[PDB]
């Protein structure tokens, strides 16, 4: 096989995240003593599979997953109602006297790469990434309705202004490269979507962030992904490489252990993607849930000094600031 | 003082819950060496506030909460409506026609204890507790709907046939003092409720649970609740007692990390007291999440062992057994 573009943009997309999983375990495994364990699934024919790729108890990388997903669906005017919230262009309604509540069930394809990792070590931070793709299906197995939804993002319980800004750099060169509007719009997004409401604050210093992205050429989106893809090595394995062999205090372990308790408030209680995933019964529950961290803590009205690093982590929690340029 | 049974239930209730917050924390602390701590906030002329007493690094007890809140307010049917789903009395009907909905507001009262307990030794259970009393207000401020909830329930992570019997069996004496039905139900009630969905399993071996409740004479009701209270300190204490000087292994530790992160799992997604008071204003988030254990894990695809003591814990929650005479 020879001449890409020529070919589907669902299949362009698996291809693209399939190496990518495999690049960025490879490299995630260069700077840590143990390797990714695969386990793959299927539902075959009928609608899918995947490659999970799980990380434990490394000397760098405590817990995280590459996972990639794949699925060939029906999709209920009933359930397609409830994601036009969300996405526009999405169609059938079932109208005030017209609509096209075709019944039925409107077959969709999906699939992404959704990736958490959690170091060891405090001072090195937890990053997630995710970039997918989605559609629905014209009697005759062509796009209707499409979007790509992803972005990247940082998790430090002791922030390093120098990560902070080689991380947001490295996605916004990325994203520069093919609108120089979407770095302020995305990294705004990512502010937004990672509010711990309830904690008044975001689990990190985010990163950039979007969905139901539509808006230029499918073929121009994917280059736009694979850069996107291509900002994350760069950036995060410098960082660890920088951080995991720094020394750390029993306190500086619980710190993490605080800030590990605020991602899991926000997945298990805010994370869209978590939620409906728990939700459908014969869902991979150990696959969705290999977001969370191996250890978090929880401490009754626990408040860092003034001044103290924990505190300054809070500074930029509650109030997010920018990060370059 | 008056004959305290001639008060409204409201001031009853209060100070019973006032009462048993003192004596259950003073319990605890009879067999730690560390005391609990307590703070107090108000509401101003609002009404009430909340004293919560709260443990941390015992000798016994790793973290535990007691606490007491009173509120007085207005429901918006913002809830009116939204807590008809668990209420079946309540009342500001919006009508399809005729019946009187309000506009306007309807005044209330709430309070309630709510105490978890998590021991340092794997081999001693959390428990949880909660008594609790709510009623709407006629104009001349007398009660108009109203309803008791409780319950208390043990969540071992090393199960012990006794401490199931124990702590079933002085709860359902307590219960059959009222009314010999109530235990069947309220046990079955408690099966059913702290079931975690997505893990096809219950955090422990329940208890008795009730919400709602409204079938007899608050005033008798009133006498129920302070039975049940009086089930508590005589199983749970006579329980740790025999449990906290155990031996243990890392291993122990590490599955009461695991089934702490299936107690968080569950607080975070399913319980409704949870939810509900993460999302109301002016709610104490840390009263809130004082539930939280100071440590859990999550492990990727953990399964114990066919035949070991976790795997028989799994037999238990997977499928309720009984424990009583």
């Amino acid at each position: 096989p020879q001449d890409p573009r020529n070919l589907p943009i669902r299949q362009q997309m698996e291809a693209l995240i399939r190496r990518k999983q495999a690049e960025i375990t490879q490299g995630l495994e260069s700077i840590d003593t143990v390797k990714f364990h695969a386990d793959t699934w299927t539902r075959g024919n009928d609608g899918g599979g995947g490659t999970s790729m799980v990380i434990q108890d490394g000397t760098t990388f405590e817990k995280g997953g590459v996972n990639v997903s794949v699925v060939y669906g029906q999709l209920s005017p009933a359930a397609v109602s409830a994601m036009k919230a969300d996405h526009k262009n999405l169609r059938l309604p079932e109208d005030p006297k017209t609509g096209l509540p075709v019944t039925d069930g409107v077959k969709f394809f999906a699939c992404g790469l959704s990736m958490v990792i959690h170091p060891v070590n405090p001072h090195a931070p937890t990053t997630h990434l995710n970039y997918r793709y989605f559609e629905t299906w014209n009697q005759d197995g062509t796009p209707q309705t499409w979007w790509f939804g992803g972005g990247a993002d940082l998790t430090p319980s002791y922030l390093y202004e120098e990560d902070g800004q080689l991380f947001h750099q490295l996605h916004k060169d990325a994203l520069d490269k093919h609108d120089t509007a979407l770095y302020p719009r995305f990294k705004k997004w990512c502010d937004e979507y990672f509010y711990i409401t309830h904690r008044k604050e975001t689990r990190g210093i985010g990163g950039i962030f979007f969905d139901d992205y539509d808006e230029r050429d499918p073929q121009e989106i994917l280059k736009m992904v694979e850069d996107c893809f291509d900002a994350f090595l760069p950036s995060y394995l410098t960082i660890v490489k920088r951080r995991k062999d720094m020394p750390y205090t029993k306190e500086e372990q619980q710190w993490q252990a605080i800030r590990r308790g605020r991602y899991v408030e926000f997945n298990l209680i805010y994370d869209r993607g978590t939620q409906f995933g728990l939700r459908t019964p014969g869902s991979r529950v150990e696959s969705i849930l290999m977001s969370l961290p191996e250890h978090a803590s929880w401490l009754y009205n626990h408040h860092p000094a003034p001044g103290s690093r924990e505190a300054k982590l809070l500074e930029v929690t509650t109030k997010p600031r920018e990060w370059v340029k």
